[PDB]
């Protein structure tokens, strides 16, 4: 009831193990595909058609993303709080569909400012998922090397 916390040996027993090579995998395949397919919005403009399939499917990638973020934040007990700290990892999670509706919005408003905005976050956004990329392939590129 708003007070002193604890939060140390239980994240981290409980990190290590969460962790888990497989889990890993797991994500950085997901966080993969994630990024080919925001970029493939952002650069091809695919009928309206696919593009419904494209939201669609990325929809999904979200929800496998959110069983990380989602684990820690009931785990923290306080998921409003454990958001204002990742808010680093909001840009992450952005749901196209939810932007999408937003932008729909504003535009029929009759905004375009925002919308400017909106078009640099995006490809913002792609960078920043970018570091999950790299740190896949840096980490693989250490495991692996064959020769």
């Amino acid at each position: 009831l708003r007070g002193l916390s604890d939060l140390g040996g239980r994240v981290r027993n409980i990190g290590d193990v969460m962790e888990h090579p497989l889990v890993e995998l797991g994500v950085s395949y997901a966080a993969l595909l994630s990024v080919i397919v925001v970029v493939v919005e952002y650069t091809m403009q695919l009928s309206g058609e696919y593009l419904v399939r494209l939201y669609l499917v990325d929809l999904i990638l979200v929800i496998i993303l959110w069983a990380d973020y989602a684990y820690r934040a009931y785990k923290s007990g306080d998921p409003a709080g454990y958001v204002k700290k990742t808010l680093y990892e909001i840009p992450a999670l952005v749901p196209a569909g939810l932007l999408a509706l937003i932008e729909g919005h504003l535009a029929g408003l009759g905004l375009f400012r925002l919308v400017r905005l909106l078009r640099f976050l995006r490809i913002l956004l792609i960078i920043s998922r970018g570091s999950k990329f790299l740190s896949a392939i840096a980490d693989a590129a250490d495991k692996l090397v064959p020769r």
